[PDB]
C-alpha cells in the first residue's frame, strides 16, 4: 500500500464550480470535484484536462496549479492513501453543457455557486475549505 | 511505473537553506534538499521531520506546506516520476549542525545563501527556483 497521486479539478465558471455526487467505496454520495489518477510521464495540466474530459466532456484551458492535500482512508475497504494535487481551469466555452460520462462513478455533474454550496462535501474537500482554500482566489 | 510521492524540506536558517550534493543515478553530484519517499499513511509534516532526522541528524519544527512539482525523469537509467511536496522549516535548535547519516546517498550537507546559490543545483530544484519561487517569502 502506497500513497497515490490523483488530479483534482475546479472548473470555475462565474461564481460556479462544478461537483457531483461519487458512486464510490470511498466518500458515496458525497459532492466532489472532476479528477483521477495521474498517468506516468504526465503533467498535472495534461492529467487535469484528460480527466475532466473522461468523466464530463468538457473542454477546459488556462490550468493553473492550486495546492497539494495528503488524504488517508484506513478505514475504506481497501485501505488508501492520496496526494491529491488541485488544479483550477475554465471553459473553453462557457455554454458547453457537462455530460455524465462515467456514469457508473458518478451521479451527475451539475454547477454550484461558492456561496451556496451542497453538502455532504466529499470529506477532503471540505477539509480543504475549512481551512479557508477559496480556488478563485488562491494564489 | 507510477508516479511516486516524495516529500523535499527547505530547513531556512538565517538567509541560508541546507543543501548537499546526490550520489545517484539521477541527478549525480547536484546539490539537493534533504528528503525522501512519503510512507502510506503518513502525513506531510510526519515525513518531512523523519527524512530530514535520517539523513541529517536535525530536528525540525514549524513545518508548513510550499508547493508541489511533477519532475518526471524518463531517460534515467529506470525511467521514475517522482510529485515532489516541499515543507518549510527551522531548527528548534539554531546551533545545530547537520552529519551525513546517509553517505551512500549524499556527499554531505551544507548551508548556503539564498544570494549565493552552488551548482549545479539539482534540476527539479533549479526548475522551480527558475519560475521565481522563493521559499522565505511563499
Ligand atoms: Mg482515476
Ligand atoms: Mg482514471
Ligand atoms: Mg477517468
Ligand atoms: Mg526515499
Ligand atoms: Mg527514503
Ligand atoms: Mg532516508
Ligand atoms: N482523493
Amino acid at each position: 500500500a502506497i500513497p497515490r497521486v490523483a488530479v483534482v479539478v475546479f472548473i470555475l465558471n462565474g461564481n460556479s464550480i462544478l461537483l457531483g455526487r461519487r458512486r464510490s467505496s470511498i466518500g458515496n454520495s458525497t459532492f466532489a470535484l472532476p479528477g483521477g489518477h495521474l498517468e506516468f510521464g504526465e503533467s498535472f495540466e495534461e492529467c487535469a484536462a484528460r480527466e475532466v474530459m473522461e468523466e464530463t466532456g468538457l473542454k477546459i484551458e488556462k490550468m493553473k496549479l492550486l495546492t497539494v492535500t495528503n488524504n488517508v482512508f484506513k478505514e475504506a475497504p481497501t485501505p488508501s492513501h492520496y496526494v491529491s494535487v488541485s488544479i483550477r481551469a475554465v471553459l473553453v466555452d462557457p455554454s458547453q453543457e457537462p455530460k455524465n460520462m462515467e456514469p457508473e462513478k458518478c451521479e451527475g455533474w451539475d454547477w454550484y455557486d461558492w456561496e451556496n454550496l451542497p453538502k455532504p462535501l466529499f470529506w477532503p474537500l471540505e477539509k480543504l475549505f475549512g481551512s479557508g482554500f477559496n480556488p478563485f482566489t488562491h494564489g
